[PDB]
RNA sequence: UGGAGAGUUUGAUCCUGGCUCAGGGUGAACGCUGGCGGCGUGCCUAAGACAUGCAAGUCGUGCGGGCCGCGGGGUU
């Protein structure tokens, strides 16, 4: 029902008096690739708790995406920190074009056709809060004609 | 009908920032290897120096001759 996918895991030391000691933080981005998606970043002394724990954090935190024949509706350009994202919609039959982070969260989602650009800062982290913000801030024509009602 | 990034400063982090790699290209060269064909291509350097052969001539329907030869005339 949900598919669970992890984005990077790395292992982090704070230093005590003895020596350094090791927490664990992992990435998890879970879809149902029908249009809802969901990001989550967990920390945990060992990375199986970690991962499970970062997946509770996705499955709370849920993005809801207009998807519009497999592709975007708008091209969008996301600052997160440092970090760029630029999205732009595509014609089916192209693919999935992005780096690691932005094609798992992106596929996810049920995207099958779209362009992207990372710049600025690599960071997956910020990368992929940048891309979720993205998804949020997507608007339908619909969502458009709503707003200016009036 | 069109756009992917990654490694690397720290005990760990975020940023800035350079270096590097994955791609495509060549009138290429070098190493190891090397079976066939088609189509292309081949002094990027000394516009240094060149043996040798060929590479620009053709018209007797513009004109008069020389040399070699033959034939027929004026003459016993
Ligand atoms: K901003
Ligand atoms: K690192
Ligand atoms: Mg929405
Ligand atoms: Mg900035
Ligand atoms: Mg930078
Ligand atoms: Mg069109
Ligand atoms: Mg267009
Ligand atoms: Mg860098
Ligand atoms: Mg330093
Ligand atoms: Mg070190
Ligand atoms: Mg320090
Ligand atoms: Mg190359
Ligand atoms: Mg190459
Ligand atoms: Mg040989
Ligand atoms: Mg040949
Ligand atoms: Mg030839
Ligand atoms: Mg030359
Ligand atoms: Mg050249
Ligand atoms: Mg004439
Ligand atoms: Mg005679
Ligand atoms: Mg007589």
């Amino acid at each position: 029902d949900f598919e669970e996918k992890m984005i990077l895991i790395r292992r982090t030391a704070r230093m005590q008096a003895g020596g350094r000691r090791f927490r664990f933080g992992a990435l998890v981005v879970v879809g149902d690739r029908q249009g809802r998606v969901g990001l989550g970043f967990g920390k945990a002394p060992e990375v199986p708790l970690a991962v499970q724990k970062a997946g509770y954090y996705a499955r709370r935190n849920m993005v809801e995406v207009p998807l519009q024949n497999g592709t975007i509706p708008h091209e969008i350009e996301v600052e997160f920190g440092a970090s760029k994202i630029v999205l732009k919609p595509a014609a089916p039959g192209t693919g999935v074009i992005a780096g690691a982070v932005p094609r798992a969260i992106l596929e996810l989602a049920g995207v099958t056709d779209i362009l992207t650009k990372e710049l600025g800062s690599r960071n997956p982290i910020n990368i992929a809060y940048a891309t979720m913000e993205a998804l949020r801030q997507l608007r339908t024509k619909a969502d458009v004609e709503r707003l200016r009602k009036g």
